[PDB]
C-alpha cells in the first residue's frame, strides 16, 4: 500500500444544484470510489477545493453586509468552508467506509497555509473574486485598502494574491494522526492563508494542488494523486488529435508544456505539482486522473497519468 | 498537571463589534489567559460555543437565499462556525503561546455530535434560532414538521431541539492528539448534530457545556472547567443576600439547583454538567469561573465555584 495525498476537485463535487444535500450526495458518491483505494490497502491523506462554495459564500457575505453583520474576510471565509465540505466530505467516508464493512477513522483538520509576504504574487494581484460591483462601490473600496480591477464590460471587481504555500502550520498534527492510520481531510481549498510565525492571516488565494504538493512534502507521502475532470492528462486536448497520456516523465511533459498542452489555470498547476512533487526526493509519483477512473485500478494499482523521474 | 476540558463560552469572545478582527483580538485576550493554565503544566483541550457567529450567518443565509445559492441548513452552518471559531481561536492560541516562547502545536478537529432520535428534546424543542420572519412566512415553513414560535412584536422563528450527546464522533482522534500533547479545540457550538448510523445531520443545538462534559468523560479528563461570566456562581443571585459558591459537593448543589437558584438556559447547564462529571467517575472535578478570575489561581490550583464529591 502506498501512503498518497489524494487532492479533489470539482468533479468529487458535481451536484449542479447548490444546496447542501445535493453536494453531499455528491461526496458520498465521491467517497464510494476513495474507499476502494482503501479496500486495496492504501493510506488516504486528503484534501479538496472550495470554488464554488466560497464563491457562495462570499456573494451571502455581501448580500448581509452591514455594521452589525460584516462581511468575513476571505481568509475566514476559507475556514467556513474547511469547516462545511470537511463536515460533508467527512460524513460521506464515515458511510462509504461503513457500507463496505471497513473501520477507518476519519478527521477533518481547520488548516492554515503559509505563504512567503516577499512573494511576487502580492505586489501583483491577479486572483478576482466576490460580486461585480459598481465604479462607485469599488472606488469606496479602492479607499477602504482592497484592490479592484475593473473587467471591462463585465464591472469591477476585487483581485487578490495567488502565493506559493510554503509551509503547512498543521502539518505535524496531521503526520501524528496519519501515523495512526486515521484518514485525514486538510488543506481545504488551498488553505487559509497566513503569513510569518505570527500566522497573520490575509487575503489570498492558494493553488490547491500545490498546497497539497507541499502537504505531500511534509508528510512524507508516497504519492500525490490529484483527481479531477478526465481519466488522462492529454496532449491535443479537446481535438482531433487527441492523445491520453498515460506513464510519462518528467522531461517529457515539459516537451508538452512547452508545445501548450496543458491549459493554465486548471491543467497546467496540476502538470507542475506534480512534476515538482517527482522532482522534490527519489522514488516519488504523482498520477493525475479522476475518480470513475479507479473503477479501472488493476489492484491495487492505480491508472491515469502516471508521473516518475 | 492534569488533563482539563476547558468549555468557553460568550465572554472568551468579548468584541465591541462583529467584525471577524475585533473577535479575533478579542480571543487573543482569551488565549492569554489560558496560556496561563498551559504554564501551570495543564493539558488543556478546549471547546467553544457559537451563539452570536451562528446567528449571523444564519442571517447571511437568509439575505441571499435562492436556487442559486440556498440558505444552509443549521447543521452545515454549525460546521462553518467550528471552521471560523476554530481559526480564530487556534491562532490566537499559537501568537499567545509563541509570546511565552512555548512550544505547542494547536488544533481544530471538526466534531459531529451524536443523539438520540428518541431524545425528549426532539417532541418539544426549546431553542429560538435564526431570522425573525413574518407569520405567512412561518406558516408556510411548518409544513413540513419545523416547529416555529412567534416572539410578539418581533417576528416569528425556528425552535429546534437541545438534545443530549450520546457520543463524540472523533472522541478517539481528539483523544489521540491529546496523547501526543496536542492542544485540540473541539466541539464548537456543542458540536454538528448527527444522528443514526449514517450520522445523518438534523438541526438542533447541543448544549455546549453537556457537549464538553461527555468529552471530558471519553478522553478521561481529570477535570471540567467551564469559563463563563462570573467568578463564582451565586445562590440568591442578584438579591440582598446573594452568595457566592466555593468548594461545594454534588449534594450541596442538588438542593440548590431543586430551590430555584439556577437559571434555566444559562447557568443550570453548567451546573448539572459539573454535578454529572464528578459523579461520573472517582478523582474526577469541575469548576464554573471565569477567564478573569484565572488570575487568582494559588499555583496551578484554579480558585471558583469548584465541585468535589
Ligand atoms: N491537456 C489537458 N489534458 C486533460 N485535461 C485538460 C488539459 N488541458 C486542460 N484540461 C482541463 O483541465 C480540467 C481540470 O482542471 P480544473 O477544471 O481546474 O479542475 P479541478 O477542479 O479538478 O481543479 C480538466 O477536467 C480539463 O477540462
Ligand atoms: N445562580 C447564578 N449564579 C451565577 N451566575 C448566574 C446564576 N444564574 C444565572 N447566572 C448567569 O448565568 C451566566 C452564564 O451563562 P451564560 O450567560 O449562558 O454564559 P456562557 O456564554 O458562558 O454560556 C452568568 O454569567 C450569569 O449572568
Ligand atoms: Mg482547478
Ligand atoms: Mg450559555
Amino acid at each position: 500500500g502506498k501512503k498518497m495525498v489524494v487532492a479533489l476537485g470539482g468533479n468529487a463535487i458535481l451536484s449542479n444544484d447548490a444546496s447542501a444535500h445535493a453536494q453531499q450526495q455528491a461526496l458520498v458518491q465521491t467517497s464510494a470510489y476513495l474507499v476502494h483505494l482503501i479496500k486495496q490497502g492504501h493510506r488516504l491523506i486528503v484534501s479538496h477545493g472550495n470554488g464554488p462554495q466560497v464563491g457562495n459564500l462570499l456573494l451571502q457575505q455581501q448580500a448581509a453586509d452591514s455594521e452589525k453583520n460584516p462581511a468575513m474576510p476571505l481568509d475566514t471565509c476559507v475556514a467556513m468552508t474547511q469547516g462545511s465540505i470537511g463536515y460533508w466530505l467527512s460524513n460521506a467516508l464515515n458511510q462509504e467506509l461503513n457500507k463496505a464493512g471497513i473501520k477507518k477513522q476519519v478527521a477533518t483538520v481547520l488548516t492554515q497555509v503559509v505563504v512567503d509576504p516577499a512573494d511576487e504574487a502580492f505586489k501583483n494581484p491577479t486572483k478576482p473574486i466576490g460580486p461585480f460591483l459598481t465604479e462607485a462601490e469599488a472606488k469606496e473600496a479602492m479607499q477602504a485598502g482592497a484592490i479592484f480591477k475593473e473587467d471591462a464590460g463585465r464591472g469591477w471587481r476585487k483581485v487578490v494574491p495567488s502565493p506559493k504555500p510554503i509551509d503547512i502550520h498543521e502539518a505535524e498534527t496531521i503526520n501524528t494522526l496519519i501515523k495512526n492510520d486515521i484518514i485525514t481531510i486538510s488543506c481545504g481549498g488551498g488553505g487559509i492563508p497566513v503569513v510569518g510565525q505570527e500566522l497573520k492571516g490575509v487575503e489570498a488565494v492558494i493553488d490547491k494542488d500545490f498546497a497539497s504538493e507541499k502537504l505531500a512534502e511534509l508528510v512524507d507521502a508516497d504519492a500525490l494523486v490529484i483527481l479531477t475532470g478526465v481519466d488522462y492528462v492529454c496532449i491535443n486536448y479537446g481535438k482531433p488529435d487527441e492523445k491520453q497520456l498515460t506513464n510519462v516523465t518528467v522531461a517529457e511533459l515539459e516537451e508538452y508544456k512547452q508545445a501548450g498542452h496543458f491549459a493554465p489555470g486548471s491543467m497546467l498547476p496540476k502538470i507542475e505539482a506534480a512534476i515538482q512533487f517527482v522532482e522534490s526526493q527519489p522514488n516519488k509519483q504523482a498520477i493525475i486522473t479522476s475518480l470513475e477512473n479507479l473503477g479501472s485500478m488493476s489492484g491495487d494499482e492505480i491508472v491515469g497519468t502516471v508521473v516518475t523521474k
